[PDB]
């Protein structure tokens, strides 16, 4: 992977894996979602920043601040097939005091067609005290030199689905999944889970009759609290509409709301 | 990736993602297995096989794994070059027999090894059965004639016997269940996640502490989608030694057992 010409964005290519794949030997939407905190990864690592996933600057090390997850936003128009070259662009954007966006640009290599996009909101935290808190001059300078001074955005269009507001699920849910515990392949090099397993969880509410006759065309996924190594999680779905869900995950016994999403289908 | 000069082996490299290393920031030992199975399905490929053999597709037979034995000595940091080479054998109408050997490839050293045994079974039965000529004589072509093994030392930990742990374990995980990512293009269990499932009953602080250096499983029985697993450990030793079970939640009924020995930090 590389910086481009003008050193405001990172470009990534990858070959799919056999063990990458789902039932139509594609990439599943998981496997995109690690690809796009690799290249994500690697762009902070190319420009000096910390690599464990934070993207961390000098004086947020200083003050123990991280940035975190708020939203992820995925759109994905076809899927690339186990064996085939995916070549990923991304870049970062301050969004003023509210935090930042990285977003991200899929692309077949072969016939160079858009196959996907990606937008993600980040928020700063006290990796101690989990408080958050507006972004400081002294650490928006350190990251403007770094991003594009004019808007670059994955999803420009006016009123899309990257910005709608996800409602909290009523119970009864229509379908669950419960009991859903994190193994350690599941954390992050810091112990963390890894966001891209409540990607998972959610879509594990899903009926296979769904998943064997629709393929997942949008997904966006708001993060609200995080799921510990020994939190215990349950997964709720209830369909709203092409398919459309609303998606709730909840720790198994207080009922602590993690995460709440949508996601849109169409039929094969 | 490629089949080296004479045909008969297959090279792969493969750069450390972020999201592929655990607490020191170095390779798990499940991406190893992972990459394992990679460069295997693209050696595969290579020779035109799809890993069944024409005479084998007619028939509804395949090849399943019944032993996986991998030892690491290095595991690669995140963001190196691993290389990987591996080749077949066959061993006779038992089955058929596929190695691997791990390389740093800045410095060309052999940072780990692998083995692995695979039987012939029909899809639908289930039912194992021994390698026929039509089968064997398809596959030699692809093979080294003269024998070339990753475990070559005469009483090597890839042949051990292994015993059944007896109850009660000293550590267990129960309730462990597949979810989606854990299945493979054919919708069945990886059988990288069972490595998973055997790890996840060794306590935190020997992962905290230790680094795996071997790990030697056996499988028995597939774990099916809707199927729940209890993880089960028994320590049995500078070097910590342990006994594993992987049983079905409900009846009891074994589906892998191993070992793994792991050494202090
Ligand atoms: C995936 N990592 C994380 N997500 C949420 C909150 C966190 C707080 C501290 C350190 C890591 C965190
Ligand atoms: C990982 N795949 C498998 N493992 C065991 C038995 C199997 C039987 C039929 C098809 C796949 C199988």
């Amino acid at each position: 992977g590389s910086l481009t010409e003008d050193g405001l964005s990172y470009k990534e290519k990858f070959v799919v894996r056999s063990y990458e794949v789902g039932s139509n030997k594609t990439a599943t939407v998981e496997t995109i979602a690690n690809l796009l905190q690799e290249v994500g990864c690697n762009h902070a690592q190319s420009v000096g920043f910390s690599t464990d996933g934070f993207a961390t600057t000098t004086t947020m090390r200083k003050l123990h601040l991280i940035w975190v997850t708020a939203r992820m936003h995925i759109e994905i128009y076809k899927y690339p097939a186990w064996g085939d070259v995916v070549e990923i662009e991304t870049w970062c954007q301050s969004e003023g005091r509210i935090g930042t966006r990285r977003d991200w640009i899929l692309k077949d290599s072969v016939t160079g067609e858009v196959t996907g996009r990606a937008t993600s909101k980040w928020v700063m935290m006290n990796q101690d005290t989990r408080r958050l808190q507006k972004v400081s001059d002294d650490v928006r300078d350190e990251y403007l030199v770094f991003c594009p001074q004019e808007p670059r955005l994955a999803f420009p269009e006016e009123n899309n689905r990257s910005l709608k507001k996800i409602p909290k699920l009523e119970d009864p849910a229509q379908y669950s999944m419960i009991g859903l515990k994190p193994r350690r392949a599941d954390l992050d090099m810091n112990q963390h889970v890894n966001n891209v397993t409540y990607i998972g969880w959610v879509l594990e509410s899903i009926p296979q009759e769904i998943v064997d006759t629709h393929e997942l065309q949008v997904i966006t996924l708001d993060y609200r609290r995080e799921c510990q190594q020994d939190d215990v999680v349950d997964s709720l779905t209830t369909t709203t509409s092409d398919s459309q869900f609303l998606h709730l995950l909840r720790l198994s016994g207080d009922g602590q709301e993690i995460n709440r999403g949508t996601t849109l289908w169409r039929k094969k």
